[PDB]
């Protein structure tokens, strides 16, 4: 299948050149597979979405996205034009109130409802988990990422955006999870993104258009937005049958695009998220 047209990061993730404008993607889509987006909720009546998305969990006192940034992740994840994986089912847990704020205790608490909730939902190419959240390292945060993945979800989580060592910020310094920088059209290292030794793999994160609240679209940057491009990517491949939670990862980073970006300091991987697509 082919998507004319789309927003640049589809159309790098399916290319080993930057500069093109067609997604390639196989018709599949992950349909039959479950991806957790962990965040500020999800507008379930965006069009966009066509029935495939529904929160089944808040920690406030209402289950709306009230922000806009949980909406915009998981249209890149899995809305119709938006999304990497067109067919998957999305499923919201609310965990950042709508300032886009929220306490690590509660961070905790959504990452271990996912870890238990999955047992009770129809997913049988597998579940992921997509984390474009973070703050100052914690140990605590960083296991409760350990125990989500060691449960059998993919979790991918974003690096940061202080153009530093992502060592110091939690979950991205969990090393067992797969932590994301972002890009920029140019096959740049974006400007904001961490970066070090613990980062898994690169994917567009800067000027990347996705549904936003009141049933509309925007363009924003952030590793944020890295992190559902290969969220989706992860739930695409499982859906394939070419890789698992326990080693998507891993196969990711293996069947990467190497060497193409610039500005990436010594020490960090140089590593795109990429497809594999042949028609
Ligand atoms: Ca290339
Ligand atoms: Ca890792």
């Amino acid at each position: 299948a082919a998507q004319t047209n789309a927003p640049w990061g589809l159309a790098r993730i399916s290319s080993t050149s930057p500069g093109t404008s067609t997604y390639y993607y196989d018709e599949s889509a992950g349909q039959g597979s479950c991806v957790y987006v962990i965040d500020t909720g999800i507008e379930a009546s965006h069009p966009e979405f066509e029935g495939r998305a529904q929160m089944v969990k808040t920690y406030y006192y209402s289950s709306r996205d009230g922000n806009g940034h949980g909406t915009h992740c998981a249209g890149t994840v899995g809305s119709r034009t938006y999304g990497v994986a067109k067919k998957t089912q999305l499923f919201g847990v609310k965990v950042l109130d709508d300032n886009g704020s929220g306490q690590y205790s509660t961070i905790i608490a959504g990452m271990d409802f996912v870890a238990s909730d999955k047992n009770n939902r129809n997913c049988p190419k597998g579940v992921v988990a997509s984390l474009s959240l973070g703050g100052g390292y914690s140990s605590s945060v960083n296991s409760a990422a350990a125990r989500l993945q060691s449960s059998g979800v993919m979790v991918a989580v974003a690096a940061g955006n202080n153009n530093a060592d992502a060592r110091n910020y939690s979950p991205a310094s969990e090393p067992s999870v797969c932590t994301v920088g972002a890009s920029d059209r140019y096959d740049r290292r974006s400007s904001f993104s961490n970066y070090g030794s613990v980062l898994d793999i690169f994917g567009p994160g800067t000027d990347i258009l996705s549904t936003w609240i009141g049933g509309s679209t925007r363009s924003i940057s952030g590793t944020s937005m890295a992190t559902p491009h290969v969220a989706g990517l992860a739930a695409y491949l499982m859906t394939l049958g070419k890789t698992t939670a326990a080693s998507a990862c891993r196969y990711i980073a293996d069947t990467a695009n190497k060497g193409d970006l610039s500005n990436i300091p010594f020490g960090t991987v140089n590593l795109l998220a990429y497809n594999n697509y042949q028609a």
